[PDB]
C-alpha cells in the first residue's frame, strides 16, 4: 500500500487539497474574532474547525510513512508537526493559551508554499551571521541591567526594581521610545547624573545596531 | 481632422500650457485654505476651478481621440483620467471626501513632467522586489493580531477588542510609537507576561523590516 | 603693498591666528551663557567680543584685496562674509536673533580648517542626487496638508487648522513622533476613518523615505 | 621561575579556568540582585565575590611577570587591569559607583573569549572613518545648544535653562523621542516661530546621521 499512498501523498491535488483548508481555516478563524458571527454560526465553526484538525493529524500521519526519518529531520515538517500538535491539546485544562496558540497553524500557509518557504528561509539564513554580535548585545544587556538594578530600582521600582524591569525598562530605551520625558528626566529628578548612565548606554546599543545592519547589507 | 489635433495635443506647447494650469491649480487650492481668502475672492477661484477642469475633460478628450486603446493601456494615462473623473463628480451628494479627493489633480505634476515621473517610477519598480516579504508580514500581522484579539480585548478593547483594532495598535507597536508605556506596560498591570506576545513581536517585526531595506540596497 | 598683504593672507601664520581666534571666542561665548560668569566677568567678554569682531573684519578686508572677484565665488569664503556681516549689524535694533545668531561665526571652525571643509563637501555634494526625491516629497506633503486641514482642520485646529499647522503634524507624523496615542487616535475619535488617511501616508512617505537613503548608498 | 610560571599564564587550562569563574562570577552578580536571596546566601556570596577578586588580582599579577611592558601596551590587558582595580576599591568610602561599576568585570567574558574580541574589534575599527563627522557633529550640537540657551531658557529652564540642559534636550529631539508634543509644540505657545530652529536642527542632524550610516556600508 506505501507506494499507493506515497502517490497519494505526493499528488499536487493533496497539496493544493491542504493549502486550500488553510485558507479556509485562515477565513474561519478571522470569523471567530467576532461575537456577533459567534453566536450566529459558532457551532459551524467549532465543527468545521474540529474536522480540519483531525484532516490535518491525518495528513500528518500519512506525511510520516512516506519519509520516516527523512521528516523529523526536516524543519518544515518538524514544524507543522509540532503546530498540530499542539491544537490537538483538549479545549480544557492547563493553560488557555493553548486554545489561542492554535492560531499559529496559519503559518503552515508559510510551509505548505514555496518562495515564501524561499522567503522565509532567506530571512532565517541572516541569523546566524549575527549571533556574534547578538551574544555580545545580550552581555551588555546583562551588565547594565544589573547596574540598573541596584543603581535605581529602589526609588524606582517599577522600572529597576527587578533584573527582569530593568531589562524591560533597557530594552524600551533602545527602542528609543519615550526614553527621555518617559524615564530618564525622572530619574534625574533623584539622581541627576542619570544621563552619565543613559547616554552611553544609548550609543553603544545604537552604534551597534547600525554595524549589525550594515553587516546584513555585506553578507 | 485627426493629424491637425495630433499636432496640438502632442505639441510643446500643449504640455507646457497644461503643466502651467497644474502648478497655477495647485496655487489656486492653497489659497482656498484661508478662510479669509475665501471670503473676499472665494468666488474667482470657484470658477477658476471649474474652468480648469472643463479644460482637463478638453483635453483629456483630446489626448483619446490622438492615442485611443493605447491610452487606456498606459499607467501615467489611466491616472488623469480618474483623477479629473474624481473631479467631475458633483461638489455635492454621497460623500464629501470626493471634494476633497479632487486636490490629488495636483499630482498631475508628477504625471506630467519626466524626471517626476522617472523618480516615481524609481520608487515603484522596487515594489514586485518586495512582494514576498510584504505578503509575509501581512501573514504575520494577520496571526498576531487574531491572537492579540483574543488575548486582551476583553479587558483592552480601545486596543485589541476588534480584528482590526488589533492590526491598528499592532501597526503601531511596531512604528514603535508608544508601545511601551503607551500600550504593552498598561497591558502588563493585568496581563503580567504580556511582554512575551510584544518583545518577540518587535524583533520579528523590526528584523523583517531591516532585510527588506537591506534588499532595496542590493537590487 | 599688495603683495606684502598677499604675502600676511596666505601666511600659515595668519590661518592659524584666526583658528586660534576662534576657539578662543567659541570658549568665551559658552561662558557668557552662564548669568554667574557674565555677574563676575561680563565687560571682560564684551569687549573681548568686539576685538575679535574687528579682527574679523580686518582680516575679511584684507581676504578681499589679495582675492577680490574670486573670494565672491568662493563658498567657503561668502559664507564667512555673511556671517561676520551679521555679527556687525548693531547690538540693538530689529530683531534680538541677530544677538543670536552671532554665534554662527563659530561655523569658522568648519570653514577655516580642512577635513571638516572636506567632510561638510563631502555632505553637501549628495544633495542634488536628492532634489529629485525632495521635490517628490515637498509635493506629496503639500498635497496631503492640503487635504488635512480640509478634514480635521476644523475640529483640530491644533494640529489641523492652517495649512501651516497641517505641515507641521504631518512632519511630525512622518518622524514618527507620538503619532498614535498623540494624533491619530484621538482624531479617529471623531472621525473613525482618519486611519484611512495616515497610515497611507505613513507607508508612502517612509517607502521613500527608505529609497533616498539606499539612493545615498549607491553613489 | 619565569618559564614555569610562563607556562601556568600562557597554558590553555589558566585561560578556561579564568572563563570558567567569569561564568560563575556573572552568575552570581545576577542573584545578588535578589533581595531574598541575600538574605539566604548572602555570606555565601560576598565571601564567594572577594574570593574571585583575589584570584583575579593573582591571576593579573602573573599575567604581567610574563608579559611586562608588552603587557601595558595591549588595549585587552589593560582593560582587565583597569576593571579589577575598580574592584579593588574597598567595599567603602568615596563614591558608591564603584561598588557598583564592580560589575564591569563581566566585560572581561568579552577580553578574555576571542570571537567577541573580534566582533568587537570589528566594531571600534570603525570609530576612526566616523570621528571626522562625530566632530562636525559636536561642533554642530554646541553651536546651536548655545542658540537654544539663550533663545528658551528664560520661560523654558527645565529644557534650556543651562548649556548642559540644552545639550540633553537637542540630543532628545535628535532621538526624535516625543520631541513635537513633547518640546517643539510647547515651545511654540510662546515663541511661535521655534519650529524654525528645530525643523532645520532634525533635517541637518538625521542627514549627517545618514550619510555616517552609509560611510560605515562601504569602507
Ligand atoms: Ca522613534
Ligand atoms: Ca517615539
Ligand atoms: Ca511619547
Amino acid at each position: 500500500m506505501y507506494l499507493r499512498i506515497t502517490n497519494i501523498v505526493e499528488s499536487s491535488f493533496f497539496t493544493k487539497f491542504i493549502i486550500y483548508l488553510i485558507v479556509l481555516n485562515g477565513i474561519t478563524m478571522g470569523l471567530e474574532t467576532s461575537k456577533t458571527f459567534m453566536q450566529s454560526f459558532g457551532v459551524y465553526t467549532t465543527l468545521f474547525n474540529q474536522i480540519v484538525i483531525t484532516i490535518f493529524t491525518i495528513e500528518i500521519i500519512l506525511r510520516i510513512y512516506v519519509h520516516r526519518i527523512s521528516f523529523f529531520k526536516d524543519p518544515w515538517s518538524l514544524f507543522d508537526f509540532f503546530v498540530v500538535a499542539i491544537s490537538l491539546v483538549p479545549t480544557s485544562s492547563g493553560f488557555e493559551i493553548l486554545r489561542v496558540l492554535r492560531v499559529l497553524r496559519l503559518f503552515r500557509l508559510v510551509t505548505a508554499v514555496p518562495q515564501m518557504r524561499k522567503i522565509v528561509s532567506a530571512l532565517i539564513s541572516v541569523i546566524p551571521g549575527m549571533l556574534s554580535v547578538i551574544a555580545l548585545m545580550t552581555l551588555f544587556f546583562y551588565i547594565f541591567a544589573i547596574m540598573a538594578t541596584q543603581l535605581f530600582g529602589e526609588r524606582f521600582p517599577e522600572w529597576f526594581g527587578t533584573l527582569g524591569e530593568s531589562f524591560y525598562t533597557l530594552f524600551q530605551v533602545m527602542t528609543l521610545d519615550d526614553w527621555s520625558n518617559g524615564i530618564v528626566r525622572p530619574l534625574m529628578e533623584v539622581y541627576p547624573y542619570a544621563w552619565v548612565f543613559f547616554i552611553p548606554f544609548i550609543f553603544v546599543v545604537t552604534f551597534v545596531m547600525i554595524n549589525l545592519v550594515v553587516a546584513i547589507c555585506v553578507d
